[PDB]
């Protein structure tokens, strides 16, 4: 069937939606090359309607049911709870969707008597009405990114689709919990979300030297949500249903994928039917795990198809990599184009052809690849970096304009030991904090996909943790990653990073002066700006620190707050 239909109504959008990235002097001392950078709008949501709307052909086969049987079998171990509607409505966003009917995320958050009334109705309706199609929102997401008018120019606006807050509520009561549980239980150590960033590096270095001759490739799909089928997501909840389940939530589930998860209609901002969605909704909470679980399945498969020997699965959702043992050259490529027609069997083409790897540097997955630095002994530390292009872009974005979600943050913890976010982002930020005194307030930023309140003066402890001690005392960065670095400033007109050095040293200065947190904060993240070195000794906050359920799964468009 087609992932879409539609009946020609424009996707909408709520707001003004500003194109070009706002003329500011605190921005603009980060970026000066304002005009090529944009922000997605609801203007391009034609574009993408157009790319993502396909038949979908699907064939199954022994292998992929092989696969799917262990699976099932592996969730049969999970005990799965119902969360309560004050547990569930606590992991709402404060800046989470209103209601339709009559009521916000303050008001859920709260526990306000309209709102708590409409969940409390939504879930009986769950109960009685395992049929009926759900209402569904799709509107165009407001991204920003820098112009590549060599590479196609301006992206289109990625859609979005969600429930009502109401349901988004009883979802969580519902499945959070199998949600966070079920990944890690069925796929081990393929799980992605699983793994702080340094964790991560750790495993795939690992998993490199565990090959006597390693090959590795990313694979692509294109449009992944679009390609996930009806009987995919009814799959999904075959697989849900092998956990040991409270009867309501078993009706709940089902109820939640016959009506919602499987496709459902399409009303924008202004109430108006855009059409009918056959495949994954990209802002439900079971998106993260059913396309993890579903990529997994069919890449698990494909792999067995292909020939691949010796095979060391990551997937991130739609992102998946693959480490195997080489069989030759020849063999390889011979193999991967197997394994791309196995996929495409399943349903899952590729955007572009994969291409296998010999050297773990050159894979490239969730925009990032392995790097290597040294530390202050000479000895190499990998860690995670990517192009900054993005980051900086955003960031300067965030810089003019207040925003509910602060990329930034997110940035500066998830790539921590990087020569950008150290030199630039951290700088930079420390900077307009102290300029705008909000050195002491928490901001919200999505790590995984779930959104969370993070105090700036905890970064040192949080980045500790994340990445090691080492982080703060990375040097003697790769010739390749400084040359992209650098190109990326002379592209966005940012300052280069001996300006940045010296005014790191008047931030430096600054944190120093007003003590403990601060102090630390200046101390640790602005080591590399001074010669005369302080000795970085573990953090006694760090160690104070839970960040268990930090990295326990991925929520990507899941409407998650912890
Ligand atoms: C299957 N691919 C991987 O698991 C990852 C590889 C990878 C790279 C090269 C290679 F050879 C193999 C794997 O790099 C990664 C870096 C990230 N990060 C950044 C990040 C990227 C995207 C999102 B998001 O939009 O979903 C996000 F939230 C954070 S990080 C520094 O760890 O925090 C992640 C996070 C969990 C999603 C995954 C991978």
């Amino acid at each position: 069937s087609m992932s879409y239909s539609w009946t020609g109504a424009l996707v909408t959008p709520c707001a003004a939606e500003e194109q070009k990235l706002p003329i500011n002097a605190l921005s603009n001392s980060l970026l000066r090359h304002h005009n090529l950078v944009y922000s997605t709008t609801s203007r391009s949501a034609c574009q993408r309607q157009k790319k993502v709307t396909f038949d979908r052909l699907q064939v199954l086969d022994s292998h992929y049911q092989d696969v799917l049987k262990e699976v099932k079998a592996a969730a049969s171990k999970v005990k799965a709870n119902l969360l309560s509607v004050e547990e569930a409505c606590s992991l709402t966003p404060p800046h989470s969707a209103k209601s339709k009917y009559g009521y916000g995320a303050k008001d859920v958050r709260s526990h306000a008597s309209r709102a708590v009334a409409h969940i409390n109705s939504v879930w009986k309706d769950l109960l009685e009405d395992s049929v009926t199609p759900i209402d569904t929102t799709i509107m165009a997401k407001n991204e920003v990114f820098c112009v590549q008018p060599e590479k196609g120019g301006r992206k289109p606006a990625r859609l979005i689709v969600f429930p009502d807050l109401g349901v988004r509520v009883c979802e969580k009561m519902a499945l959070y919990d199998v949600v966070s549980k079920l990944p890690l239980a069925v796929m081990g150590s393929s799980y992605g979300f699983q793994y702080s960033p340094g964790q991560r590096v750790e495993f795939l270095v690992q998993a490199w030297k565990s090959k006597k001759t390693p090959m590795g490739f990313s694979y692509d799909t294109r449009c992944f949500d679009s390609t996930v089928t009806e009987s995919d997501i009814r799959t999904e909840e075959a697989i849900y249903q092998c956990c040991d389940l409270d009867p309501q939530a078993r009706v709940a589930i089902k109820s939640l994928t016959e009506r919602l998860y499987v496709g459902g209609p399409l009303t924008n901002s202004r109430g108006e039917n855009c059409g009918y969605r056959r495949c994954r909704a990209s802002g439900v909470l079971t998106t993260s795990c059913g396309n993890t679980l579903t990529c997994y399945i069919k890449a698990r498969a494909a792999c067995r198809a292909a020939g691949l020997q010796d095979c060391t699965m990551l997937v991130c959702g739609d992102d998946l990599v693959v480490i195997c043992e080489s069989a030759g050259v020849q063999e390889d490529a011979a193999s991967l184009r197997a394994f791309t027609e196995a996929m495409t069997r399943y349903s899952a083409p590729p955007g572009d052809p994969p291409q296998p790897e010999y050297d773990l540097e050159l894979i490239t997955s969730c925009s990032s690849n392995v790097s290597v630095a040294h530390d202050g002994a000479g000895k190499r530390v990998y860690y995670l970096t990517r192009d900054p292009t993005t980051p900086l872009a955003r960031a300067a974005w965030e810089t003019a304009r207040h925003t509910p979600v602060n990329s930034w943050l997110g940035n500066i913890i998830m790539f921590a030991p990087t020569l950008w976010a150290r030199m630039i982002l951290m700088t930079h930020f420390f900077s307009v904090l102290i300029a705008r005194d909000q050195l002491e307030q928490a901001l919200d930023c999505e790590i995984y996909g779930a959104c969370y309140s993070i105090e700036p003066l905890d970064l040192p402890p949080i980045i500790q943790r994340l990445h090691g001690l080492s982080a703060f005392s990375l040097h003697s960065y790769s010739p390749g990653e400084i040359n992209r670095v650098a190109a990326c400033l002379r592209k966005l007109g940012v300052p280069p990073l001996r300006a940045w050095r010296h005014r790191a040293r008047s931030v430096r200065a600054r944190l120093l002066s007003r003590g403990g947190r601060a102090a630390i904060c200046g101390k640790y993240l602005f080591n590399w700006a001074v010669r005369t070195k302080l000795k970085l000794t573990p953090i006694a906050a760090a160690g104070q620190l839970a960040l268990s359920g930090w990295f326990t799964a991925g929520y990507s468009g899941g409407d998650i707050y912890h």
